[PDB]
């Protein structure tokens, strides 16, 4: 196929409601499992024609998975995408919404930016225990709500691989180094300046793009709307800025 010099996945699959959804992980080091849950509801959605359209729980992946590390306190991402192929994952929104088989229950909260919700803090919440039934109001058993993938992969560490995949099949999840600086991000294409390592994060690329010949990657973060760009931010491509074209990890359900 031929690379475009701009692509969103947002626009090539709008029926995929879940495509231009942010999410919030709230005071919980959940960005493993929301990147994950995030892209598998997207490819889940792109991949079937359209016929599943759903949120996928982040507490059940983030409850239940015992090998994709611990819980709130981080995880693995290829691990993820092995738990959604061999036992699936369940429906669930945010906590505000309500609705599926078990919806997260942390609230939205401002993650080091201004904004409605309260500041996040620096607490960290004990991970939800692994509970495998929905919700009362909601009328599926938790075992056949279970939405699961056939396989999972690591993506090749090459911006054309990386584009191709997700034009193809659609968003990914991918890890990147977290420096100081970035928490100051408010918008722009961020490239590490200042600062000392804080980690790593997850998120879940969907596009890419041009400013002034300048690349980019075009990324939702889990910090709700009112950080960064919407709630999505802009990264350099074709560096390996921060490691972000190095930990691609994707699945596809047939
Ligand atoms: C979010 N929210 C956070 N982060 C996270 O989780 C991370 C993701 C990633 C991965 C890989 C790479 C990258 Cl760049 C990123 N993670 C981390 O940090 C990890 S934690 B842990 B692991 B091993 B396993 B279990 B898990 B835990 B520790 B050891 B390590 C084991 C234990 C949070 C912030």
């Amino acid at each position: 196929v031929e690379i475009p010099s701009s692509f969103d996945s947002r626009k090539k699959w709008p029926r995929c409601k879940s495509i231009a959804t942010i999410r919030d992980q709230s005071r919980c080091g959940s960005c493993w499992a929301f990147g994950a849950v995030e892209a598998m509801s997207d490819r889940s959605c792109i991949q079937s024609g359209g016929k599943q359209n759903v949120e996928l729980s982040a507490v059940d992946l983030l409850s239940c998975c015992e090998s994709c590390g611990l819980g709130c306190e981080g995880g693995i991402l290829g691990p993820a995408w092995d738990y959604w192929v061999k036992e699936g994952i369940v429906t669930g929104s945010s906590k505000e919404n309500h609705a599926g088989c078990e919806p997260y229950p942390f609230p939205k909260c401002e993650h080091h930016t201004k904004g409605k919700y309260p500041p996040c803090g620096s607490k960290i919440y004990k991970t939800p225990r692994c509970k495998q039934t929905c919700q009362k109001k909601y009328k599926t058993p938790y075992t056949q709500d279970k939405h699961r993938g056939k396989s999972s992969y690591n993506v090749k560490n090459d911006e054309k691989a990386i584009q191709k995949e997700i034009m193809k099949y659609g968003p990914v999840e991918a890890g990147f180094t977290v420096y100081e600086d970035f928490l100051n991000y408010k918008s722009g294409i961020y490239k590490h300046i200042t600062g000392e390592t804080l980690g790593g994060h997850a998120i879940r690329i969907i596009g890419w793009g041009v400013e002034n010949k300048a690349p980019y990657w075009l990324i939702a973060n889990s910090w709700n709307e009112d950080w960064g760009e919407n709630g999505y931010f802009r990264i350099v491509r074709g560096r390996d800025e921060c490691s972000i074209e190095s930990e691609v990890t994707a699945g596809r359900i047939n």
